[PDB]
């Protein structure tokens, strides 16, 4: 249903966050 | 419907912070 | 309806933290 | 509703975080 | 009720993420 | 209730998104 | 059910954003 949906989208914008803090660590370390 | 739209401003919300946490890991590369 | 703007409240204040998180990246570059 | 009280005080409390992430800004100028 | 009870637990762990950032800001400023 | 349920994991969750802060706050320590 | 399950990916996302977080303390530290 379209709930379920929407909350799989707000799941992949988080994992899309946690990808972004990823970058963060990678850019302090270079 | 009206939850399942708000759900998905929260993804978008989301996306948003994502795209935040890259211009400080940007910030950090330079 | 009620919850529907609670989320909407919600989407709000997440936009708030992406705007705080660039203020961070701004202070980061001085 | 008890519903939309309890999504309001999870509002508050992302409103929170992005004055915590504001603090962090003004540590880094500073 | 117990959907309730646990949107207050969210909310109670989002004011514990903002107490963590003061320590950032803190810790940063030390 | 698996509602409930769920969104107690996702307390769970933000509050070791609040220990990695510390853990960060102590690395600048 | 699909909501419960898409509650469960939500937290599961969260618990990534966690790990990614443990990777800029480690790089902060280095």
């Amino acid at each position: 249903g379209e709930i379920a949906q929407a909350l799989k989208e707000i799941a992949k914008a988080l994992k899309e966050i946690a990808w972004a803090l990823k970058e963060i660590a990678q850019a302090y370390k270079g």
